[PDB]
């Protein structure tokens, strides 16, 4: 029993964290084989922040203006490329603690663990979702830049996010490990707008199934609903559209509880109409959208 | 910026997790130097668990009825003692990945990270607190027994909890690593239930400070109070008393926001009576008591391990 926002064991990633310094600027880098990936804004001074020309800033740097530091050891830089918004420093030593890994670009709604770090030193680990507006609600102070997000699946670490910057709202923006930003953001200190955020409908439905599996049926009712009629009520609450794809995905969790997806859509409709009236579901006084169908299947037993 | 239930990096502990099997029973063990610590109920079958005599059950076992497994490698058991409710298997090989560590008994209200494991394999990590009723709200399925709780302080892992068993109300009971149970529970298949739980007053105050630091100020008011007046309101809502010591502990967070503790106690007083009137604090409808003052200070400073 029990349900808890559970991050992956941070061990395989801690072994890849390094410190990258460029003049006075210092943030975190990921060290995999002989390469160190980090946000390219390491090469910006306080003046360059507003309208930086990265190619011009970078053609002015040699390898020896990049101090990579793996704990106590200094690492020797022997090459520097730039891919999109990440700097790729080549180093003389391949990371002995390189895990089995791939790079993946996740979609909005999907969850990852974050390993928050300061000076190539890990401080904490927590679970996040890519919001529909492409931001993440993270915990990140100054120096946390280049902290990475990841899933682990069978000893294979899937790096999906690198932290670049905080927005005036207090939410967080970053790139995939190929340096392509998530959302319409750029590594510039120009005012950029955090798009209007929605609740991830499919993740709430999964988390209701999770409550049924942990022995709570109190929120259910005898109604059904057409996919369309739900979405028309859903969107009135700033809930993301539910697609036929979201429905197919929830099939396994519907089957294991014998509550068809659109019955569960009705339970939610009513939950939105009413609130909780002093009850809680899985320990929460509002509806949690940061648990995916996959997440629920893993954490929750086959026994209902 | 931002605030998150944040656990310690699990890597130093991941290196210590192993699989302990005794006949058909299998749960998780902690491997530090040449010793493997695990719940002693590994030596019990489902029949024995009704009223087990552990000293008699254990005098029946030789070292060769204990299969310790560090990933693929088999560890050879060369000695077995007991200590309270933990079994201590001695092994032929000292764990090369043994971190700097102590064993410590935490108080109710204080927090630790848990590394959930199934078959000596770590699956996930989360933060929880020792509740006042000595239970913990964890996520544990069958085979998660011997999963450990810990804090990290600089390089030093402080192991504080070992998972033994789940209770009727779906909360969790366990020992410190010296095998002394937290709360009035026994390692036995019997009728045991969690006492009436209280909300950890000092941790809620800390988490309100955390909200003020992250911009949420709507709950503040110009009104103050005295410890005693508040404690009468606390006790009414199944909230733990607030002591002069809890107040001194909140000193740093009061100073950094210039909201004296009893000002903040007034905000809470009112929050308890009059509701949150729709609004949320740090994206929560309820008042969160599973963040300590230390926890708050650390996350809003950024100190590393
Ligand atoms: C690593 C800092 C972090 O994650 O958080 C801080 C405070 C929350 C922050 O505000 N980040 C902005 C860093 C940044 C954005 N664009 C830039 C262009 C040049 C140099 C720096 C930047």
């Amino acid at each position: 029993s029990g349900f808890r926002k559970m991050a992956f064991p941070s061990g395989k990633v801690e072994g890849c964290m390094v410190q990258v310094t460029c003049g006075t600027t210092t943030l975190n880098g990921l060290w995999l084989d002989d390469v160190v990936y980090c946000p390219r804004h390491v090469i910006c001074t306080s003046e360059d922040m507003l309208n930086p020309n990265y190619e011009d800033l970078l053609i002015r740097k040699s390898n020896h203006n990049f101090l990579v530091q793996a704990g106590n050891v200094q690492l020797r830089v022997i090459g520097h490329s730039m891919q999109n918004c990440v700097l790729k420093l080549k180093v003389d030593t391949a990371n002995p603690k390189t895990p089995k890994y791939k790079f993946v670009r996740i979609q909005p709604g999907q969850t990852f663990s974050v390993l928050a770090c300061y000076n190539g030193s890990p401080s904490g680990v927590y679970q996040c979702a890519m919001r529909p507006n492409f931001t993440i609600k993270g915990s990140f102070l100054n120096g946390s830049c280049g902290s990475v997000g990841f899933n682990i699946d069978y000893d294979c670490v899937s790096f999906c996010y690198m932290h670049h910057m905080e927005l005036p709202t207090g939410v967080h923006a970053g790139t995939d490990l190929e340096g392509n930003f998530y959302g319409p953001f750029v590594d510039r200190q120009t005012a950029q707008a955090a798009g209007t955020d929605t609740t991830i409908t499919v993740n709430v439905l999964a988390w209701l199934y999770a409550a049924v599996i942990n022995g709570d049926r109190w929120f259910l009712n005898r109604f059904t609903t057409t996919l369309n009629d739900f979405n028309l009520v859903a969107m009135k609450y700033n809930y993301e559209p539910l697609t036929q794809d979201h429905v197919d995905i929830l099939g396994p969790l519907s089957a294991q509880t014998g509550i068809a997806v659109l019955d569960m859509c009705a339970s939610l409709k009513e939950l939105l109409q009413n609130g909780m009236n002093g009850r809680t579901i899985l320990g929460s006084a509002l509806l949690e959208d940061e648990f995916t169908p996959f997440d629920v299947v893993r954490q929750c037993s086959g026994v209902t």
